[PDB]
């Protein structure tokens, strides 16, 4: 007889319940396993009746594969799926957290905090509109972002990541949820799941809160904070999310005042599920629960039963599999664990699934393989890139001629730095590799070759990495460009207490800038040690991490655009000062949030 869940004119609600209603135990708890692609098998799958996978950074089918490629991959896992008794395809997601970042060929959007200097949600919400396109064009369908944390502390890995340390900042860029998701109905209601079809991707409200405001910045570590705060400045963000109908919510492998989020069932159940009414499903980060424990892992049967009774609905495992199936189904059968919360998960995954019609349309759609690095992206990237720029200073004395925006025609110039042609630097960290990487990765413009790009025939262009002080001054130069910056960071290995930038560095920005005028364009992804690079420049600009393309970069220093980012962050005077931000007592920054130059198009 008739099958109500497979009708796809039904109710969500009615497929829903008609769906859960024929799930034996170990189906339901298979849609609350999501496993790595590395360790997935088209048995593995299909005999564990597995629900979900993902693509850790760095984790690709081949270096330099194509969209068909990744199409191919996921297709080929959604096979086994589809081919269980109730054929319930899998969800697969990804780190999509600027760009399609893992994908070669992929366009690489500016990082987050580069994307909260430009203050204009709609260009933010244009990128998730790109990026859902350039997801769908591997055949992905979910997207682990936006990352709303509200960073408070630049020593942080992750607080590129952060659009601010300002949560009002941050809570009108989660205009990238319906950008990547498709725009909620007038009929919407706060806390429903949604995702407006096929072109369209499940984005992620994440790390589920007060990731940003860990101790020193110590990224996975603990936030002392009384209720007041972490609502009044980190969960701001996560109600408009709801609103916006964000159809997960990853948790954070941070504490609060002592507590693992994975296992906070006040702020995962009660709070997020029963207070904010979130219909969608709450799922953990990679290890999320082994890591309740110390050591990690150290007591996984009390992981499962700690994250899983405190609300969590999809466990990022995402290797051992086995282990989780197995102890999971164990705490039910011994009843520890009721059946009502596994329903309960179980309901919120399918849901989800049901929505962004995932039953209708459980495959790649090989015309959507030429949106990837889509030319039209590319432009908004750049557009993006330029708009993120802070220029913090033009010109060495109130006097002086200011130095932006360049000449395009010049006898000769010279480009020099460790950042002035590297597409890895430039990009930063969530891009090809999970911690980011050197050199010429993917598709894009660098520095160099966007000023090559923009001169007048006739201007000579010199490149030099590193000048010495006489290679400057014999050259003959009208002036220099300098890159300098961070090298490419993730996560913890981004948590830095010294902030200053790596050598050379400000030896070839004084190098250059004694022998010739000279604009320094910072590559960085927070607030680093500036003044002595103030000290040498006639011209600095803060260009955060702003991605593949280059151009963006060199719209501004040449004037095509003038300059329009401010901070949105707090520029310290030193790392004794930190945490300091805006609002604090001991307020005394360098550059006060909201700071920025200006200057008009030529
Ligand atoms: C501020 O505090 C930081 C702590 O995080 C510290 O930076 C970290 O320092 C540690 C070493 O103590 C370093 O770990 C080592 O990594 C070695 C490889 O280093 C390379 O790998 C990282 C990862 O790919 C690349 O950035 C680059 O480095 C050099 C110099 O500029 C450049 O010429 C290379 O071409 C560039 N190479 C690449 C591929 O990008 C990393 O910095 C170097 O490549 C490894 O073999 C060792 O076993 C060890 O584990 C961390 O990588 C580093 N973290 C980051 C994010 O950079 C700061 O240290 C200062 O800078 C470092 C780059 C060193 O030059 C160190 O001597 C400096 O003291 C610290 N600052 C101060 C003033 O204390
Ligand atoms: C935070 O960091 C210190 C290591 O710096 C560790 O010993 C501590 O237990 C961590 N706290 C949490 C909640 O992770």
């Amino acid at each position: 007889d008739y099958v109500l869940y497979k009708d796809a004119t039904k109710p969500v609600e009615d497929r829903v319940a008609d769906l859960l209603g024929r799930m034996t135990l170990a189906e339901k708890i298979g849609q609350m396993t999501q496993i790595e692609r590395l360790v997935a098998t088209p048995d593995v799958l299909r005999d564990n009746f597995i629900g979900s996978l993902l693509s850790g950074g760095g984790s690709v089918p081949r270096k330099g594969a194509t969209a068909k490629e990744w199409q191919d991959m996921v297709d080929g896992f959604q096979k086994a799926c589809m081919s269980t008794r109730l054929g319930i395809p899998m969800i697969y997601g990804i780190d999509a957290v600027h760009g399609q970042n893992n994908v070669y060929g992929a366009t690489i959007f500016p990082h987050n905090v580069g994307l909260g200097a430009t203050r204009d949600p709609y260009l933010v919400k244009r990128i998730g509109e790109a990026t859902a396109l350039e997801v769908r064009a591997t055949g992905i369908q979910y997207a682990f972002a936006p990352c709303i944390a509200v960073c408070r502390d630049p020593r942080w890995g992750r607080c590129y990541e952060s659009y601010s340390e300002d949560r009002r900042i941050v809570q009108s860029m989660t205009e990238l949820i319906p950008g990547l998701q498709g725009d909620v109905p007038k009929d919407f209601t706060s806390g429903m799941p949604f995702v407006a079809g096929k072109n369209k991707v499940a984005a992620c409200a994440k790390h589920f809160v007060g990731d940003g405001g860990t101790v020193d910045g110590i990224n996975e570590n603990n936030t002392i904070i009384n209720r007041e705060g972490l609502m009044n400045i980190h969960m701001p963000a996560y109600k408009n999310a709801m609103d916006k109908g964000v159809s997960t919510v990853m948790i954070s492998y941070s504490s609060w005042n002592g507590v693992k989020m994975h296992a906070n069932q006040d702020l995962v159940t009660g709070y997020l599920k029963d207070t904010l009414k979130f219909k969608g499903f709450v799922i953990s980060d990679w290890e999320g629960i082994d890591r309740i424990t110390t050591p990690a892992g150290s007591d996984y049967s009390y992981s499962v039963k700690a994250s899983i009774l405190a609300g969590l609905d999809m466990i990022m495992v995402p290797n051992k599999y086995q282990q989780f199936i197995s102890i999971l189904t164990g705490h039910v059968n011994g009843g520890v664990i009721p059946m009502s919360r596994i329903d309960d998960a179980v309901t919120r995954i399918l849901r989800v699934k049901f929505t962004m019609g995932l039953f209708e349309n459980p495959y790649a759609d090989p015309a959507m393989a030429e949106q990837l690095g889509k030319q039209e992206h590319r432009d908004l990237a750049r557009e993006a890139a330029r708009k993120s720029l802070v220029l913090l200073k033009n010109g060495k004395t109130s006097t002086d001629a200011p130095l932006l925006p360049l000449p395009k025609k010049a006898p000769k110039i010279l480009v020099a730095g460790s950042h002035a042609d590297n597409l890895g630097y430039q990009c930063g960290g969530w891009t090809i590799e999970w911690q980011g990487d050197t050199g010429r990765t993917t598709v894009g413009t660098t520095i160099l070759e966007a000023v090559k790009a923009a001169v007048d025939p006739s201007t000579v262009v010199v490149f030099a990495e590193n000048p010495d002080a006489e290679f400057v001054k014999s050259g003959g130069f009208s002036y220099a460009i300098v890159a300098v910056g961070e090298h490419p960071y993730t996560e913890t290995k981004g948590d830095n207490l010294n902030l200053t930038i790596p050598e050379p560095g400000l030896s070839t920005v004084q190098a250059v800038c004694g022998g010739v005028r000279c604009a320094t364009v910072l590559i960085s992804g927070r607030p680093v040690v500036v003044q002595p690079l103030l000290a040498a420049s006639d011209a600095l600009v803060a260009a955060w991490l702003p991605g593949s393309e280059g151009q963006g970069v060199t719209d501004a220093l040449f004037g095509d655009f003038g300059f329009t980012g401010r901070l949105p962050r707090t520029w310290f005077k030193s790392v004794d000062q930190l945490p300091m931000n805006v609002g604090d007592a001991h307020y005394d920054p360098l550059f006060r949030l909201g700071y920025g130059l200006t200057t008009n198009a030529t």
